[PDB]
């Protein structure tokens, strides 16, 4: 009766607002790996690529395992969140028929493994602590060049390349994909992704018609990027479980930081912090212009949402007073 209850969660896997926490506890915390496999038999991906079906469930298992048991939000439930975010946002009415079949998979592929290997803490923090990850990457893009990395490493054990039957062509356009949508996904790239959407929103033609490149991975990049901040749009009582878990994660990031004698970064002092304010900031610096820019482009199959985001942003403030 656990698989029956999990297959009934798993029809929602095309809506926004998948019941996504359930179903890591209902697949025996295997979100990630139900959810990849589920979105690639709906898109009919096995067949298209001849992806072997013991070979992605190795593969997504293997994948799964790196990410970190222990860390409230960087987890296995929001990599399996930014894939099935991603997989609904591809589906929009606006962009039927404009990606090919190896661009949908990179957009996929790229979200599973967007955060694998997280360590709970940020790219400035291994950056200000002079880890070995920011040695070994230079300061720039530090957890967003380790996440592709490893991602890619994983395909070389035993059962577990999902891409051996494309062709060398195939597998090289792939590659350059994928690693441009993950190293989009570092936040000190955000507003000059935003100003490029907002550029694309307002030269746009129509369906969209993207035919160059250029254009098509730009909408990838936002697109993977909205899925990543897409919690505060999502229905109330998942919002709050995001918000609950990210918080965690700061806090104890900020715990690390006040040990080490450091200054404790914004939203990272639990001794000095207010959730509310937090999530009302971020809604209006970073994610309602970023989601109300993606709506236009896609408009109006976004409005729901938008709308949505709106609510959540409405209720914290409420809160405040
Ligand atoms: N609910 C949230 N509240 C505040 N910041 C968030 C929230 N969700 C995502 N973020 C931020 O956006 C970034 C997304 O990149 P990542 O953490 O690597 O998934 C996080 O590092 C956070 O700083
Ligand atoms: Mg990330
Ligand atoms: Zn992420």
């Amino acid at each position: 009766e656990q698989e029956d209850v999990l297959a009934k969660e798993l029809e929602d896997v095309n809506k926004w607002g998948l019941h996504v926490f359930r179903i890591a506890e209902l697949s025996g915390n295997r979100p990630l790996t139900v959810i990849m496999h589920t979105i690639f038999q709906e898109r009919d991906l096995l067949k298209t690529f001849k992806i072997p079906v013991d070979t992605l469930i190795t593969y997504l298992m293997t994948l799964e395992d790196h990410y970190h048991a222990d860390v409230a939000y960087h987890n296995n439930i929001h990599a399996a969140d930014v894939v099935q975010s991603t997989h609904v946002l591809l589906s929009t009415p606006a962009l039927e028929a404009v990606f090919t079949d190896l661009e949908i998979l990179a957009a996929i592929f790229a979200s599973a493994i967007h955060d694998v290997d997280h360590p709970g803490v940020s790219n400035q923090f291994l950056i200000n602590t002079n880890s070995e990850l920011a040695l070994m990457y230079n300061d720039s893009s530090v957890l967003e060049n380790h996440h592709l990395a490893v991602g890619f490493k994983l395909l070389q054990e035993e059962n577990c390349d999902i891409f051996q039957n494309l062709t060398k062509k195939q597998r090289q356009s792939l590659r350059k994909m994928v690693i441009d949508i993950v190293l989009a996904t570092d936040m000190s790239k955000h507003m000059n992704l935003l100003a490029d959407l907002k550029t694309m929103v307002e030269t746009k033609k129509v369906v969209l018609l993207l035919d160059n490149y250029s254009d098509r991975i730009q909408v990838l990049q936002n697109m993977v990027h909205c899925a990543d901040l897409s919690n505060p749009t999502k229905p109330l009582q998942l919002y709050r479980q995001w918000t609950d878990r990210i918080m965690e994660e700061f806090f104890r990031q900020g715990d690390r930081e006040r040990e080490r004698g450091m200054e404790i970064s914004p939203m990272c002092d639990k001794h000095n912090a207010s959730v509310e304010k937090s999530q009302v900031g971020f809604i209006d610096y970073i994610v309602h212009p970023l989601w109300e820019t993606w709506a236009d482009l896609v408009h109006p199959d976004a409005q729901d949402i938008l709308d949505t985001l709106e609510d959540n942003r409405e209720w914290y403030q409420s809160t405040i007073p």
